[PDB]
């Protein structure tokens, strides 16, 4: 879905989003609990 520098879709980032920055693609850190 995304790709740039970063954890696009991973184990942990796979949800809760500990962050923006597991998303470095399009994909973001929002309150649906993840890099959506």
């Amino acid at each position: 879905g995304c790709i740039l520098n970063g954890r696009t879709d991973l184990g942990t980032l796979l949800f809760r989003c500990r962050r923006d920055s597991d998303c470095p693609g399009a994909c973001i850190c929002r309150g649906n609990g993840y890099c959506g």
